[PDB]
């Protein structure tokens, strides 16, 4: 019928988003302001408070402030999925360590499998995060989930997204990812496809790739230019490495960026909308760069206006928030359908 969900399109969500009701605060909707890491001392930016009129972002989302804890939100997420055709969410986990994370990632899985859609997990940078406390990690994600019907497997193994990877250099990598290394996870039950972050220069990266043993790597920006891997005309030359040395090349796209209300001297990463041209363009070069897999910031990340989740025009008393413009609010819903067929088409 051309409306079945893909399984190699992977949409990077994010749990972290309360209520008073159900959280005891508005979790995330309420967020510091960064300071000018370039604006010297005494800066006092302060904070955006989550109140209706002020959220932290610089769009407004459909259902509101809403909890990444409430069941009837996951069910509408799901049926957004579903709408986009995006068959994986690959969930952002902080390693929070308490029972409110655990039951939202229980409901996650649960609401996600009524659908069919499947959930593999985007490792952030947690506190003192190293390659054993990874493995650690690795394997109670694995014993906890592993049965769940809704837990991704790519030809039986699962996948982690491992963001900021540079930050653990490759010598502690091939600990872990090499058949060889002293904790390796290769031949074991926690086996996994393990996708690094590529950032620089493929003097830089290419070496890092095949030293820390990574089965593939992302770019996750949205934002076109911020680094070379997220500069889309260098998608043909990565993907033609990727397949010269046996790994998974999966370009992040995205619909657009914009972040200001957080960071308001980040204008310089803005990337406009313009009416879907710009998600068109960066969507063509990952299909036409001849990839396996795609990856879509993002989409919930409200905070750096990358998202693909529906938002509404909204005026209040404190802001004027963009909103899709002559666009309806899920054309970013139904437009990544609309490339994951041409993906499907190409694949
Ligand atoms: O956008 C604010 C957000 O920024 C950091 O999180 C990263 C933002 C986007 O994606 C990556 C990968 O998923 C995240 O690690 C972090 O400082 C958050 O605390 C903050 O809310």
């Amino acid at each position: 019928l051309g409306t079945e969900l893909d399984y190699d399109t992977f949409c990077f969500y994010y749990d972290w988003y309360g209520s008073e009701a159900i959280d005891g605060q508005y979790r995330h909707w309420a967020h510091a302001i960064a300071p000018d890491p370039n604006g010297g001392s005494g800066q006092n930016p302060g904070t955006i408070p989550g109140t209706q009129e002020s959220i932290a972002s610089n769009f407004y989302p459909q259902l509101g402030r809403y909890s990444s804890s409430d069941p009837n939100i996951l069910t509408k997420h799901m049926d957004m999925f579903v709408m986009a055709r995006t068959g994986v969410l690959a969930l952002t986990w902080w390693n929070e360590q308490d029972e409110t994370e655990a039951k939202r990632i229980g409901l996650i899985l649960d609401a996600a499998d009524k659908k069919k859609i499947k959930v593999c997990f985007h490792l952030e940078p947690y506190p003192s995060r190293n390659v054993q406390n990874l493995r650690e990690n690795i394997v109670k994600l694995i014993t906890r989930y592993g049965n769940h019907p809704a837990f991704y497997r790519k030809d039986g193994k699962p996948l982690f997204f491992i963001y900021d990877s540079y930050l653990i250099e490759p010598s502690e990598w091939e600990k872990l990812l090499s058949p060889g290394g002293s904790i390796t996870i290769r031949n074991t039950a926690y086996d996994a496809l393990m996708i690094g972050l590529w950032t620089s220069s493929p003097t830089v990266q290419r070496p890092f790739i095949l030293n820390a043993h990574f089965d593939g790597f992302y770019t996750y920006f949205a934002a076109t230019g911020f680094t070379y891997g997220s500069t889309p005309t260098n998608w043909v030359s990565m993907q033609k490495w990727a397949k010269e040395n046996g790994k998974i090349f999966i370009p992040s796209v995205g619909p657009g960026y914009i972040d200001t209300r957080i960071r308001p001297w980040n204008g310089s990463v803005i990337r406009t909308r313009t009416d879907g041209q710009y998600y068109d363009a960066m969507y063509r070069k990952a299909i036409e760069a001849g990839v396996s897999a795609i990856s879509i910031t993002s989409f919930n990340e409200w905070h750096e206006g990358s998202q693909i989740e529906p938002a509404v025009p909204y005026t209040s008393s404190e802001f004027t928030y963009l909103d899709y413009e002559n666009r309806e609010p899920d054309y970013y819903l139904t437009r990544t359908a609309y490339w994951v067929g041409k993906f499907r088409e190409s694949k």
